[PDB]
């Protein structure tokens, strides 16, 4: 559809968090964004599935580039208000991974083992309240659902 | 897409996790149901755009019950191998709510506040690890954006 549709999309899921919660996990991801690649490449060596799609020590630099350039894309766009940026970068990534064949269970697959993994950086952080917290992972979980679903497309 | 297809999408997704994975979500979600269908409903109120679809008791009650049903499916199909009944029923919920116009956007929502939810519940489970918690999480939301997708279509 029109960026304008898949912005406004954007805008409305990240609308039901408040402002504090788009902050709160852009600065743990942002501070994170290299271990959350390393973790990401590491759960795709380790599955036969995923692991069918890598190769050498240089994609492994791509894949580690891609992953951080993603973790900012995502967690920029509320906060920042570049929805339209945010929906452009998602649908290019859509068209690179269906162009290689990769299927979206990988993708749910992977999203899933992030949404995790930022969410257990949100419970481990001492100037985040258990209610912060709580709220920062359920929009990190929103925006990684609403993510995968514009790639899909 | 034909039954066959979506039932490979579950079991392909559902694959990439252990048995105890499966079987501990379905414990600790079954166990749960009916306190997870009562916060689910209470997450619906105090949004302005979902209790814009709400009403009475009436439905309050139908509410529950299908929430308690669909909590029921998704995590009986691994374990059982009930792929095919487990998709049906999400095309169905899909086209339930497509009728009625329910925004995808609240949908992401209320799934987004049910990995989280449940997520909790499995940290807290004194007979799981901290590994089994953190895998039957990313079961958990693999399967519940899973099914997302295929209520979408
Ligand atoms: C949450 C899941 C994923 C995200 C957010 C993600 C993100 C990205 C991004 C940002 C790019 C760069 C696109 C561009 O060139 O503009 C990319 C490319 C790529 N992704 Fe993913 N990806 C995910 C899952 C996967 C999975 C599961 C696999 C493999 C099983 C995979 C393999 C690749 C490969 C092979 C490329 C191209 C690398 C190259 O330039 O040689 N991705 N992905
Ligand atoms: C590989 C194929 C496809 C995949 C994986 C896919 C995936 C998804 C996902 C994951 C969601 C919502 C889940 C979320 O928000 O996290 C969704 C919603 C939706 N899908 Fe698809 N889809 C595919 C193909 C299609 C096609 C061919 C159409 C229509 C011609 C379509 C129409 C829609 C519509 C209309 C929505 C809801 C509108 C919106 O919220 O933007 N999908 N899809
Ligand atoms: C994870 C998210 C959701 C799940 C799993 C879910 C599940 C279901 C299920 C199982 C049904 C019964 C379908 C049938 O009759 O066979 C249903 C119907 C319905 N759902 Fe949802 N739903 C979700 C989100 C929502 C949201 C966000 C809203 C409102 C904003 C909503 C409002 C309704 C309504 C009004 C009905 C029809 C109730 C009736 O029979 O009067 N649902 N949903």
């Amino acid at each position: 559809p029109s960026p304008e549709i898949l912005a406004l999309r954007w805008k409305d899921t990240s609308a039901h968090y408040s402002p504090h919660e788009w902050v709160a996990a852009r600065n743990v991801v942002t501070a994170n964004k290299a271990a959350l690649a390393d973790y990401f490449y590491e759960s795709m060596l380790a599955d036969p599935n995923a692991a069918f799609f890598l190769s050498d020590q240089l994609v492994k630099t791509k894949l580690h580039a891609s992953m951080q350039d993603w973790l900012e894309s995502v967690y920029a766009a509320a906060p920042t208000e570049e929805y339209e940026r945010t929906v452009a970068f998602q649908r290019k990534v859509g068209e690179v991974h269906a162009r290689i064949d990769i299927p979206v269970h990988l993708v749910t697959r992977g999203a899933s083992a992030l949404i995790r993994r930022i969410c257990e950086l949100l419970d481990r952080d001492a100037s985040l309240s258990a209610a912060q917290a709580a709220a920062t992972c359920r929009y990190v979980a929103d925006v990684t659902m609403t993510a995968v679903e514009m790639m899909s497309h």
